[PDB]
């Protein structure tokens, strides 16, 4: 299984640029690059040629791109935000090389019911499949585990993957987000592991499902997932690709980028090597 780093998780103490350095340099084989903010700083003293030319003389690669942020249940104009940003994605993942888009569930107030939710969901994620075959760009959907997000459930979100039932649509497991609503391992057992296409890994401190929140997750093993659960559980369906560590955690921010990259993979790797070879 390969070793991924998720820029969350230095969000606020690093950039993209010392990331690569760090990460290439403490053994990683994927570093998961952020649209939003990461890429954009990179690209203000540096060209998307310069970053291809470093992926292609150094051993770490871009796994995905992270997160279409809101595909599903939009409006009019919301839908033409997504895809035009998506098709913007696909250039970006031509040019340097990216396997994957993490794509995420509106998060909202609003109350939908879960058929007009899938229904969404299933017809938007089929439109993106159909714009990322010429590609050869796989999207993986990562539902988030948060009271307000619409699709928070693996089972819910398995639901959707299969229904779209495209080879280039999957998920992203993330334990945190598997255990902040409570999935149910269950659930992921009985999963066809080939529809899991990246694993996030993390951890929590241990407040009810409802009240926990990104901020409160933990380096993987400190805290109150059942880990073992989860990757006995992906072993035995058969995945075993990727692991990136993704933390939002602001009390790692204060570490350097360093210390935080080190750490983030000791964890991981301590953790994930007793199910997995590395
Ligand atoms: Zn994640």
């Amino acid at each position: 299984m390969k070793l991924c780093f998720n820029e969350a998780t230095t969000l606020e103490n690093s950039n993209l640029k010392l990331d690569l350095e760090l990460c290439e340099k403490h053994g990683y084989d994927y570093i998961e690059i952020r649209t939003m903010d990461k890429l954009p700083e990179y690209l203000k003293d540096h060209s998307l040629d310069d970053l291809a030319e470093y992926f292609q003389t150094h051993h770490i690669k871009p796994l995905a791109l992270n997160a279409l942020v809101f595909f599903n249940n939009r409006d009019e104009k919301g839908h033409n935000e997504i895809i035009t940003e998506f098709k913007g994605m696909m250039e970006t993942c031509k040019t340097l090389g990216v396997k994957y888009v993490v794509a995420v569930p509106l998060v909202t107030e609003q109350k939908i019911v879960k058929e007009e939710i899938k229904k969404s969901s299933v017809d938007v994620l089929t439109e993106l499949s159909d714009i990322a075959e010429p590609y050869g760009v796989k999207i993986a959907l990562e539902f988030v585990g948060h009271p307000q997000c619409t699709v928070n459930t693996f089972e819910q979100a398995y639901e959707i993957v299969n229904t779209v039932n495209r080879d280039n649509v999957g998920l992203v497991l993330d334990s945190f987000h598997f255990h902040a609503m409570g999935s149910n391992i269950e659930s992921l057992k009985q999963a066809d592991g080939k529809k899991i296409f990246i694993y996030h890994i993390d951890d929590t401190e241990d407040f009810p499902i409802g009240f926990l929140t990104d901020e409160d997750r933990v380096w993987p093993g400190q805290g109150a997932i059942d880990l073992d659960a989860h990757l006995s559980a992906l072993k035995e369906i058969g995945f075993s690709d990727v692991v990136s560590v993704e933390l939002f955690r602001p009390e790692y921010y204060k570490l350097t980028a360093e210390e935080a990259i080190q750490t983030a993979k000791k964890t991981t790797v301590d953790v994930v090597s007793k199910y997995f070879s590395m």
